[PDB]
């Protein structure tokens, strides 16, 4: 079914602890989300990027659709969630998150979703920025 | 090492012959723009998909930087390039894309990418439409 490190993954940003994102990573991992074009390296920006994300947005929670993995890479199709803090409404939007691990650690992850859906479904102006 | 079908799924999105897009998928296959929120069926929808994006924008090209196959699933890292005519300049912007395959067709293609990057590299106002 899904590799465990998926679930945890889930876990730690559906969660209410920083800390148990960037325990998931190696010392040299690295975190890029795509929508928002930023880059987190190591354990404690990584931790910090979970408790940036839950400063501006409510109830973030994250869900599996699916995921698949091949030797050290993992796929996951996802549903991300939340309701950005002042929006007029919550937005649930498609995501794919692809991880690369070592051992029992993830090395990278990279996030691909559109802001612009994000944005559309939270009823805020496309331009809209924190 | 890149399976075969992605090389051609690649070059299908690359040429201008919008037909060999839809050649490559079952009669039953779904192709899904997360960015855009556009759902094709059938390969007369997809190959006029890659037909609509010819008409807005000049000089796509999909270039894979990797790609990887657990079973039926295929996931390949790209980057999505090109210029929406009319702007005033181009855009390349990070995509993933999950295919399920069957045989040597493929059943299903998801593409994740921020539609907000594409427009805001182009020199294009966030709410930008055709």
């Amino acid at each position: 079914t899904t590799p465990e490190i998926v679930t945890a993954w889930a876990a730690a940003w559906t969660g209410t602890n920083p800390n148990a994102l960037g325990t998931l990573f190696a010392a040299d991992g690295t975190y890029v989300d795509h929508a928002i074009g930023a880059t987190m390296t190591g354990r404690e920006q990584i931790s910090g990027w979970k408790a940036r994300t839950d400063a501006m947005i409510e109830n973030v929670h994250v869900t599996i659709t699916k995921a698949y993995r091949a030797g050290d890479h993992v796929t996951i199709e996802a549903v991300y969630g939340g309701h950005i803090k002042g929006a007029p409404t919550p937005f649930a939007v498609p995501m794919a998150t692809l991880l690369r691990t070592r051992g029992e650690e993830i090395t990278s992850d990279q996030d691909y979703y559109s802001l612009s859906s994000v944005l559309a479904q939270s009823g805020l102006p496309a331009d809209w920025t924190p």
